[PDB]
């Protein structure tokens, strides 16, 4: 037989799914969670074989340990340790698509564990051996005997090892396989491993045991009393002595408990399930579970004789909350939640798909610090541990099954058909028995990416019968269809309409009044946060509160997936799609993160935080208005920190306690400020601070901000009348100014400002140029490539344009000697294959002071494609250590994505001046700046700028963040104007048309001058 | 308006004025207007204005110019958005293209007076002798701003002497959604703070 290319063996001998199993003996070790003697963990090392296909595993393999063998830590993707190579692949298959046959060349992973079993466990009893992840399928034989097969890479597998084990010494074979049948439904947008990539254990269990146990909750109208409900389920010999007693504790006091014999009520004709029981226990004020406060009970169910002998106990968190969808509105306890998510896949740069605890906690913590309350679980049932964390930080769970066939053509022709339910029904069953005990779970998905099926139906209706608590939903076929309770789309956007024939993509704010429909909309993947992104991130969230019935989304995604390589040297470097030889591949796809591998945040994260902030405001005279998001919680660790500073000076600050009402109010009245008698603008800044610690954040931890424009006093006063005239010195390739120690060199022949003098110092390397083109973004680039170009693409529409390589045409360049100044007035033509695309005019005024005054005006031709950027740069001949601007900060920012972004005197070493994007591009921007200073440097007005050592054509020139040297001095971007960055996709065009510079004549005016 | 510069250069081919403008209200500055003008060897007078506007001021109606001309033209040429009067907000209707209208149709008699008669995206303007070159929006008629938001009903207007002419860089949308509050949709309101416009004077 070959079960691995049968989709109607999707296991053999295998045991029944359940939720979290311990099988506790003493009542108090289940209450207080504590580890159980009878839930052993077979993690550790292990001896493994690698194989280029399950035809050439060795016979003798099954009865002995192999010599070329090595030991190996478990669980682990064997990938990692370097047996064979990680794909990425973004929709195509990384096989070829042939249901339900793979390659006969499949990468065989032989594990193997000698391992020791007491007496005591085989003297009674069964004792089970539980895979909880095993990529993609396996045997497995104990002691040389074959025990069973199983599929499906995110669920644990158990099978009973009873008949099996001997006492003391005992071998496992655990041949596992790369690709199956099962990899024909395990197609996500992430790097194909392979192995025992989860926990490994082995459970004890009484013959007379608990077999499964569903928990539930439910409320009266205004949630004051509540029923919570236990059904039980039994194996072994049915006695009229059995009974099951659950109690509910509250920490350590006993709120409710129930004690019955077994026999359900009458079910049908034939009767009930004499193997089941029900037990139902009044609670009354029932302290309430969301994300917002995760109040948890724990529920003890002991299967016993009525005489009071413990057979065994099992347990769970209880989490007393009420989903359901009313009058077109998610509610969870009667309030409309608002879904602050990320999809998170399980990667770790180090280990890949393998998940720790350490690790988890980590992303949970990041998640909640940046106003994160929903997680979803792209695109597999996760780690048994994440489940628990969320029920204790809280977050919202979308729980998803491991059903993905987005490389199929078309997208349903699985889901659609009939030979295929079986397969795909225990990816979603399994999995509801799995986790629906979890109070942290909040909706069930169906999968992703697998177009509208019959089988969608199918298994949405099987849910729906079995959990009535929970809404499903489910993307695939349109984002509408039959198979969903929420309109669900990918990276539909908030007011442009992408009509595309059959699954349109239509405009969130449209979508929900649609002839008939009704339901919610929350989108399962938005804000493709690829590079540099998250431009448009605010419109969301403006929509989001304005719309009831647009209750948010999940961001596009967690974390980087790059994986560590080794160099030359042995330093550790960010890999990619490609770069273990892999291919075909999708390239840097693999991250669209909001964190790098590592955890380290992008520059997107802090936009994410601001918008998804729980306290809006508004400002009128001296009054702040504070308005609560939270639906249950009062503002109760909060407080207001407040500054008004005149142009980055501070000018007065207060604290003011925060106390709202969860949907409620607070006017804060702000004392009377004394205004100042120098010019600027006064900028006052509001912060909300957590003065105590929790369980998620570290005390002064600040959750929220705003700022205003206050007064502003426009300087009238002129600088005093100058000490000195400068001189001009006229050659034919050359104007040269002096005046002090300054000297300014413009040439001739070129039209550009080519050298300064600082005392008798260089100032430049390169002289200082218009530029109008930026090192592409990931958005600017989207899927183009050089043997597959989309021209549809700006980096495309750029190019071919003609953007790159235009050469600047001198017009005009004269020096005219003033009163008090000289004046060089300029203008260039920037051409390509005889076509005009920029005119740029300038005029430089350099006075008595030692100012130089530029102004620039440009033209840009209208049937050329929106230019990157309308600005300037040279390489200076200065490498300082420190950059001081007044704009805004302190992190990157982007005309689209500046939100989060406040406007004061900011303060950076260079090296944060650049944002280390793993694929380089232009990066690092800071925008709205009036002032910034480098070195001897200053330049005032009110413009954009990037500062780094990396030239724009090095960014653009090289592929990996780890290829990049720094070049001599430091290259200086200064634009007047920068078109957005984009990412409402990372395939298409989307740059809002609002962020184009699309003006076709621009103006911006400099002075640069020594401070 | 207060003076805060008035200088005069001579460049090789051309003189250049550059003037600085505050105006103040009880000790604040609401708006600076800062200029240049270049009269060349042709003949032709290039004003770049560049404007601050303070961001705690209500933001304004219009930045440009105005000046009476001595000149009663008949005709007025121009090259922009119409024939009809169109505003920011309101000039999907009206085509660049280049038209010719007689001056009383450049005024709209709108009973109860206000500002009107309102070109956007205009390159060229002709009347008499005169030419105005650049990118902007304006009016031409024989009634003042003044006179007209002092004038209760439109018959009560008298032809001043000669031709008011107003060009504007930059014009505040007019709105309408409803007329009890203000409707000036956001996009349409002119607060960005620093505005830019060059205008040139020439004659033909
Ligand atoms: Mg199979
Ligand atoms: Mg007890
Ligand atoms: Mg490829
Ligand atoms: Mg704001
Ligand atoms: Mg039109
Ligand atoms: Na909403
Ligand atoms: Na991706
Ligand atoms: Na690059
Ligand atoms: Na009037």
């Amino acid at each position: 037989r070959r079960d691995w290319e049968n989709p109607g063996v999707t296991q053999l001998n295998r045991l029944a799914a359940h939720p979290p199993f311990a099988s506790w003996r003493n009542s108090e070790e289940a209450r207080t969670d504590r580890p159980s003697q009878q839930l052993r963990s077979l993690n550790g090392e292990w001896r493994f074989a690698w194989f280029p296909a399950p035809e050439a595993v060795p016979e003798s393999w099954l009865e002995c340990d192999l010599p070329e063998a090595d030991t190996v830590v478990v669980p682990s993707n064997w990938q990692m340790h370097g047996y064979d190579a990680p794909i990425y692949t973004n929709v195509t298959y990384p096989i070829t698509v042939n249901p339900p046959f793979v390659p006969t060349e499949n990468p065989t992973g032989c594990y193997s564990l000698t391992f020791n079993v007491d007496e005591s466990w085989l003297q009674e009893g069964q004792t089970r051996i539980i895979f909880d992840g095993v990529n993609s399928a396996f045997h497995l034989w104990c002691n040389g005997r074959w025990v069973g097969y199983g599929q499906d890479s995110r669920l644990p597998s158990e099978f009973d090892l009873s008949a099996f084990l001997r006492a003391g010494e005992n071998r496992l074979a655990v041949m596992v396989l790369r690709w199956s049948d099962g990899s024909y439904l395990e197609d996500q947008d992430m790097w194909r491993m392979s192995g025992i990539f989860r926990d490994v254990s082995l459970l004890h269990k009484p013959t007379t045991q608990i077999s499964d146990f569903h928990v539930a909750t439910r409320f009266n109208d205004d949630f004051s009393r509540a029923v919570l409900e236990a059904e039980v389920q039994m194996c072994g010999e049915l006695r009229d002595y059995l009974r099951v007693t659950v109690s509910l504790w509250q920490g350590e006091t006993q709120v409710a408990s129930g004690t019955a014999p077994f026999g359900g009520e009458i079910i049908d004709e034939r009767g009930g399930y004499a193997d089941r029981v029900t037990l139902r226990l009044n609670v009354e004020n029932p302290k309430l579970w969301s994300a917002e406060i995760p109040n948890l009970y724990r529920a003890v169910v002991e299967l016993h004789t009525a005489d009071g002998t413990l057979i065994e106990a099992e347990a769970c968190d209880v989490g007393f909350r009420e989903v359901r969808i009313e009058n077109g509105l998610l509610l969870l306890n009667g309030k409309p939640l608002l879904i602050r998510g990320v999809n998170r896949h399980e990667h770790h740069p180090l280990h890949g798909q393998v998940m720790d605890e350490q690790t988890m906690v980590q992303d949970i913590l990041l998640m909640k610090q940046n106003n994160f309350n929903a997680v979803r679980c792209s695109h597999y049932p996760n780690h048994p541990l994440w489940y628990t964390l969320c029920d204790r930080y809280g977050l919202y769970v979308v729980d998803e099954a491991n059903i993905v066939t987005h490389g199929m053509v078309p997208m349903n022709r699985l889901t659609d058909d009939p030979r295929w339910l079986p397969a795909m029904s225990e990816r979603v069953t399994r999995m509801v028995q799995r986790d629906r005990n979890h109070p942290s779970v909040i909706i069930w998905s169906l999968g992703n990416e697998s177009g509208h099926g019959a089988n969608h139906d199918a298994l949405y209706r099987w849910i729906k019968s079995v959990d009535p608590s929970r809404p499903v939903q489910y993307e695939g076929g349109g984002a509408d269809t039959t198979a969903t309770d929420i309109i669900c789309p990918m990276y539909a956007r908030v007011d442009e309409d992408q009509p595309f024939p059959a699954v349109p993509k239509w405009s969130i704010k449209k979508w929900l009044s649609l002839p008939g429909e009704t339901r919610p909309l929350i989108l399962c993947e938005y804000a493709h946060a690829m590079g540099n992104s998250l431009g448009g991130f605010a419109k969301y969230w403006q929509a989001f509160r304005q719309y009831p019935r647009l209750q948010g989304g999940f961001v596009w995604d967690w974390v980087d997936q790059s994986l560590i390589k080794y160099d030359e040297n042995g330093n550790p470097w960010s890999a990619y799609g490609g770069d273990f030889g892999d291919t075909p591949n999708d390239r840097q796809f693999c991250m669209n993160g909001l964190v790098f591998a590592d955890r380290t945040p992008h520059p997107a994260l802090t936009e994410a935080k601001h918008q998804q902030q729980f306290f809006q405001f508004r400002l009128s005279g001296q009054t702040i208005e504070v308005t609560s998001e939270y639906l249950f919680r009062h503002s109760d660790n909060e407080l207001l920190h407040w500054m008004v500073a005149l142009d980055g000076k501070p000018l007065a600050s207060g604290e003011v306690p925060l106390d709202v009402a969860p949907q409620g109010k607070q006017l804060i009245e702000l004392p009377e400020l004394p205004q100042p008698e120098s010019a600027g603008q006064l900028w006052l800044t509001v912060r909300v601070v957590q003065p105590n610690a929790t369980a998620w954040s570290e005390a002064g931890h600040i959750s929220a901000w705003q700022q205003w424009r206050l007064a502003e006093n426009l300087s009238v006063t002129l600088p005093a009348a100058s000490h000195a005239i400068p001189h001009l010195t006229t050659s034919e390739m050359d104007f040269c100014i002096e005046l002090g120690n300054k000297r300014w060199q413009f040439n001739r022949q070129s039209g550009f400002l080519s050298q300064m003098w600082i005392g008798d110092k260089k100032q430049l390397l390169t002289p200082l140029r218009d530029q109008f083109t930026r090192a592409p973004l990931d958005n600017d680039i989207g899927v183009s490539e050089a043997t597959r170009i989309d021209p549809n693409a700006w980096v495309e529409r750029w190019k071919a344009a003609g953007h790159y390589q235009a050469e600047a045409a001198l017009l005009q360049c004269t020096a005219d000697t003033l009163a008090d100044a000289v004046l060089i007035t300029t203008a260039h033509a920037w051409q390509h294959q005889g076509k005009t695309l920029f005119i740029s005019r300038k005029t430089y005024r350099i006075d008595g002071s030692g100012q130089m005054a530029i102004t620039v005006d440009v033209e840009v031709a209208s049937d050329t494609p929106h230019p990157a950027r309308i600005g300037l740069n040279c390489q200076l001949a200065q490498v300082a250590e420190r950059v001081n601007w007044l704009g805004l900060g302190p992190q990157e920012n982007y005309p689209d994505r500046l939100t989060a972004a406040c406007f004061d005197r900011w303060d950076l070493p260079l090296s944060d001046m650049y944002t280390p994007y793993v694929f380089p591009s232009e990066n690092g921007l800071r925008c709205g700046t009036r002032e910034l200073n480098y070195g001897p440097h200053q330049w005032r007005g009110d413009f954009q700028f990037n500062i780094s050592r990396y030239s724009q054509q090095q960014l653009m020139e090289t592929s990996h963040r780890h290829l990049l040297h720094a070049e001599e001095g430091t290259w200086l971007n200064i634009d007047g104007f920068h078109m957005g960055i984009g990412g409402d996709d990372s395939w298409s065009p989307s740059v809002s048309a609002e962020f184009q510079l699309s003006a076709g004549r621009y103006h911006y005016q400099l002075v640069w001058c020594q401070k």
